[PDB]
């Protein structure tokens, strides 16, 4: 779920969420997708792909087990759907954690990014 | 679409919708979860619900005619899911506006993993 979301974000990059990536570019955020603006912005990319993957289970509600040992993402979760619901979500934390040194706040917006059509997941 | 929402909150709170909105508290902004913190984050929360009962239309992308009246917002769609979704955000705007007394500077950008977790609508 977006909890266990959000809190990755937080434990990962370090960044208030919603306020870094709630609105970054044409993948971060809750517009859909469109072609990446820049790495951050594909990490989200990626990330939407990979929620398109998962059979049944809700990622915006459906919550999992993970733990945080060694400051290491750790998805424990028995659940198959769940487990990779939880690898989707670890893996963007980590890509957007390894890409804090380009990204731009030119690309947050308030209402609407200008993007261009993103290739089919 | 958020454009119309914007407008609204402008409209009716007076403050930049934005930087005042689109991150306080627990359900207020993008990520937006979780029990309230206060009566404008409640104002959030409500508008949440609000829109998981619209049927058809988008309330992020699809705009829809409003006007600004008397100072007076006035829905003015035909269209029922839109005119649904305009009285969502004409009464979040109106709802916020009359709790400015309890606004909270500090809750801007509070840290949504934080958040407790919220009743169902
Ligand atoms: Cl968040
Ligand atoms: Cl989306
Ligand atoms: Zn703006
Ligand atoms: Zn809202
Ligand atoms: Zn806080």
């Amino acid at each position: 779920s977006l909890f266990e979301l959000g809190k990755m974000i937080l434990q990962e990059t370090g960044k208030n969420p919603a306020k870094s990536y709630g609105a970054y570019g044409c993948n971060c955020g809750v517009l859909g997708r469109g072609k990446p603006k820049d790495a951050t912005d594909r990490c989200c990319y990626v990330h939407k792909c990979c929620y398109k993957k998962l059979t049944g289970c809700d990622p915006k509600k459906d919550r999992y087990s993970y733990s945080w040992k060694d400051k290491t993402i750790v998805c424990g979760e028995n659940n198959p759907c769940l487990k990779e619901l939880c690898e989707c979500d670890k893996a963007v934390a980590i890509c957007l954690r390894e890409n804090l040194g380009t990204y731009n706040k030119k690309y947050r917006y308030h209402l609407k990014p200008f993007c261009k059509l993103a290739d089919p997941c």
